[PDB]
């Protein structure tokens, strides 16, 4: 049968000391209500419902592309209540899964269980075991069924060491949500509507309560300061390390290994300490990353060794290509097979052909290098003082001199050879050779202090 | 009433294997004896006498300036014999704490706890609990009171299980240590006067001697190797790390970050893994910094992003600058709002004026520059094979082509225009252009190597 | 009595996910294999029998130096037989000690022990204790002797609580391993041929079968994933920090700590977070290794302090250099005493003379720099367009101004100035100045845009 899903989202997040609403605080470069949004898509949900309120504009700029049903709550009146503002889009026929924004590490396999679990006319909790559960609602089994979730303050003596805990979670049918919503009050000591109450609600119906655990604490724990925001994220990191390391991934040490996006990898792959790999990466078989590297948006093919503190964004780089130590690649720059990019070097929205090498102290930018090119050290790319930035465009087997300046727009045709401290500002013609003439003072029995 | 602080400080450190004395080892930057010293001078501390020995001539030197009492101790005869020789200093009606030199994590907070307990002329006490105590004498408490302090050796079966543990640290008052001091004797297996027989002592006379519990059991750990030093560091950095995750910095993972100084912060400061924050660092609202970077007595002000692997040191930068990466600023670098910084680009002892950019492989020194300038790439500010080195002086509005060196002393005036490739040695005058005429030779039908 | 070591080195590896067999992938960049290999030649191992099988030509090739007999088993029927295999060579009156090229991190020590408590005619089993020891062989004693190891399966009640448990790991004379392997059999659920079932079989024989306890589970762990891998990885790590630490080099973080080779250091070596030591490093007394570093076969004298982010490789340094931050060193560099390479500089197969200084933006490749130079900003040494890289030789007490190239080959002799900016193809005399002169065009009132 049909999902949907509801996700509070509405805190203001006090302790985060912050201008951003709670959820938008991220993990692993995404919000944290975006980690459950995605969550909730995968589990096949038709439609997800984001209560949300406090940081409204922030929400809605930065979560301008979800896919949800915007539900502004105006008064914070407890969990039940915003749960109900969603309600009259319950179908009566779909399961509803409840959500929280600031649980980032839900996972879609605890939650297919937890649906699986659910009893027609009913409800399905997800439970947790905790060492000390100390503050929080104890859950009590008659059977198999949740008759009652007893607070900290109420529990007895023996209520108190049970170990299960309620994490909040639930999953029942539309029709039942609507219903039970309805009859939910704010007689406590906070004069708030809980959706806690539903389980008692439904136990006064004659309606089977079913408690699933969660294999893993992390999964239902929320973050309400930054503090427990570095836990979590240490925790999802070591995870998508352990992951990529039972795949076959060389991660020399997955407590010094960030990924911030999605990694695509081949067989072979090889990444050293303090690597960070953000956005959408695709690495190739045998590519190895050397200490420091920060890759963002990048596809690298097979058999590329990038040497220590590299920084690439946007870019492509072909197999067999040689990168670092200390180069950097900006969006744009598109290596092929085989080339060699140095120390110090910058490529900036340029395409490097088949063999080439920039392997010193050097800026290219908007520009196109053919195949077997040796650009020299302290080559600069640069432009007039004008307005647009134009393209140099350099062929195959081209001899880029030493401490050169290339001004574009200008063209250096096949084979040409250009000498040493070199300007070019004219167009340089097919294996023609290009020298400057210096003109030198020679003063002999010049002493230099002593 | 008044009080005041004794520091052991005169160990040789034997197993730290050091040229250095036991206690000018460092955490976070900061000598662990200089951590004892500080906290004891903001406990409101009158006096503190500083128990030093060997390597006295270090001590001196690298403490020269620390408001301490110079007791130098020419024999080790014990701790009771150490702290007797600052005892003619001791006010009869101030309270006197004992401290360690190489035990630098003691807080403020526990000793303010441990005085407030202190009966009138009696002892107390900082004790702590572990989970394996051998080797340390127990804590005997009849009633609420500590009677005597066992050691491993005369300890019974039943007080071998006492996990309540001597710290040495302790507050009486100034005439009951002249008083107990001059009755500690050396008669046992090591032969020495002991700060632990003052407890027996205050027993003897019926005074009352009562407990006070450490809670962190790190506060009264010393360091005898630089293991044990490490595991203090760690310590330190992750309870450092935790407080400003507390206040709201955004630190992606506490376990790779450094403070090494003071930190003063605005909200919503984000800061990647593997930085290093050294002396007194000061961030404004809504800073980024990149992984990889090092700040040394640094301002940054609002909005400012620092990109990875940069170095800063002594430097100043306004808001909304971007730095990095790879950019090294050195002391003296003042940047003003809205500038931007490249990578292989260092600036040393220069202004650089709103809006200016320097963005790749440049060199910037003893150089004012001035507003909404362009620096281009490979610049370099260079001087005369003479003696001292003099200033680049740059206006508002001046474009520098790249790979142009300026030959200071040299004055560039507003909205002068510099080509590529040229040597300025001659004051460049308001819109002056200035292009060097570069002479060629061109050799068509020159082939290259096949 | 003299000694042989058997390594089973012939598994798959499948969970590796790799074209590698197993026992090739490294720790602490070394195959698995090799650490046991050594540790079975400090032992004293007379042979060293490898028992190898899939991946065969890549274990050819990079074990190509080891000192071992190859002994290459064509089918897998479990590790009795495959001992078996290498049975033949096996002297009547050695030990044979029988290791796991998969458990690299057994060490001489434990083997030792193991070694000396073995029964004459009879076998010395290395077992270990486990929390959960579900899965794996329980040791029966009977008396001071093991009668039986029952596996998971056939253990009644009280033998699963036994912690005790067998790791594979024996020692026998070559004789009794002759006698007893041809004795094994494989009727059991798998239908290999165990080593195993020597203990059963020796007891047969009424010999005498004793254990030896592991002191770290680690010794005895494989690794059938790189997530087990890289779990032995940090193990190692940390305890080469340790040993380090203990020995008084300050590592300011042993958990940002990585040693890939050996290290000598002398006395106060301070080393910040993040350094990685490769090959045979060698550090004299007070070197101080800023953050980010990585040094491979390298020797750095003492007082040298090198600064974050530097990267040097098959290099020499003379006591009181300074290098860095953003150094690289390459084969071949060799820096006199007092001398000064700073960021954005590589230096490449050239010697340094003593207090010469390369401070930016710089490179050096094969050339010899005397003492007292100063090499300026911007300085490239480079190459005609030709067939192989020459020589530049500079003399002693040099003066070279910013952005000159030096055309190899060519010499500059002993107290020559060079101009900024110069392009430098001819030998240079002793106390030659030579200057470029440059034409420039001049043109008043050009107005930028607004
Ligand atoms: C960010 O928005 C909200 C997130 C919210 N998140 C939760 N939970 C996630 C964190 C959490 C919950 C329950 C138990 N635990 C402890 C774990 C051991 C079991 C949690 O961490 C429930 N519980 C809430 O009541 C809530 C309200 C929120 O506010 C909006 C709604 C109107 C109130
Ligand atoms: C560096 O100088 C000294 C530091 C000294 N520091 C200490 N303590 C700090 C370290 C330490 C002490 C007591 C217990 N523990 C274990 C912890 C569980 C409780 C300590 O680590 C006492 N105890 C000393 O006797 C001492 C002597 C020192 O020498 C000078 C004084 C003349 C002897
Ligand atoms: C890489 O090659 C092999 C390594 C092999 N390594 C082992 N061991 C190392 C790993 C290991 C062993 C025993 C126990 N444990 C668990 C530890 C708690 C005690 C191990 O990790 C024995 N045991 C094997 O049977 C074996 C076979 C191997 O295959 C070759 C031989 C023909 C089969």
């Amino acid at each position: 049968k049909a999902l949907s899903a509801v996700i509070l989202a509405a805190g203001k997040g006090t302790r985060m000391y912050s201008d951003l609403p709670k959820v938008l605080h991220t993990i692993a470069g995404k919000p944290m209500v975006k980690h459950v949004i995605d969550t909730a898509h995968q589990l096949g949900s038709e439609n997800i419902h984001l209560i949300y309120g406090h940081g409204g504009d922030l929400m809605r700029t930065h979560l301008a592309n979800e896919q949800v049903n915007w539900v502004l709550q105006t008064e914070q009146l407890g969990t039940a209540h915003a749960v109900q503002q969603a309600a009259p889009f319950f179908k009566d026929n779909e399961n509803i899964v409840v959500l929280y924004g600031d649980a980032p590490l839900i996972t879609k396999e605890t939650l297919e269980k937890l649906i699986e679990a659910k009893p027609e006319n009913g409800i399905a909790l997800l439970t947790v075991n905790l060492d000390n559960p100390t503050g929080y609602g104890r859950i009590i089994r008659e059977n198999g069924n949740v008759v009652a979730i007893v607070e900290q303050k109420d529990a007895n003596a023996e209520q108190l060491n049970i170990k299960e805990v309620n994490t909040g979670v639930m999953v029942s049918d539309g029709a039942s949500f609507k219903k039970w919503l309805a009859r939910v009050g704010n007689n406590n000591a906070q004069g708030e509507y809980y959706l806690t109450d539903l389980i008692a609600l439904a136990n006064q119906d004659n309606c089977q309560v079913v408690a699933v655990q969660a294999t893993d604490v992390m999964e239902v724990e929320g973050a309400n300061n930054r503090l427990q925001l570095a836990a979590l994220e240490r925790y999802f990191q070591n995870k998508q390390a352990s992951k990529l390391l039972l795949e076959g991934v060389m991660i020399y040490d997955p407590a010094r290994f960030d990924l911030r996006g999605t990694l695509e990898h081949g067989k072979d792959v090889e990444i050293d300490v303090n690597v960070i790999i953000e956005g959408n990466v695709k690495l190739g078989d045998r590519v190895k990353i050397g200490t420091g590297c920060v890759l963002k948006n990048v596809v690298i093919g097979n058999d590329v060794e990038i040497k220590p503190y590299s920084v690439l964004e946007d870019s492509i780089v072909g197999e067999k290509a040689a990168i670092g130590p200390f180069s950097r690649l900006r969006p744009g720059a598109e290596l092929a097979a085989e080339t060699h990019v140095g120390n110090f070097v910058e490529i900036k929205k340029s395409t490097v052909g088949k063999g080439s090498k920039v392997n010193h102290l050097t800026y290219v930018g908007d520009s196109e290098i053919g195949s077997n090119c040796n650009i020299g050290a302290g080559v600069i790319t640069c432009n007039y003082d004008g307005a647009n930035k134009f393209k140099t465009i350099i062929g195959d087997d081209v001899f880029v001199g030493s401490d050169t300046q290339l001004v574009a727009p200008v063209k250096v045709a096949n084979g040409a050879t250009i000498g040493a401290g070199t300007t070019i500002t004219r167009d340089v013609g097919e294996n023609e050779l290009v020298i400057t003439r210096v003109a030198q003072r020679h003063i002999q029995g010049w002493q230099r202090p002593i």
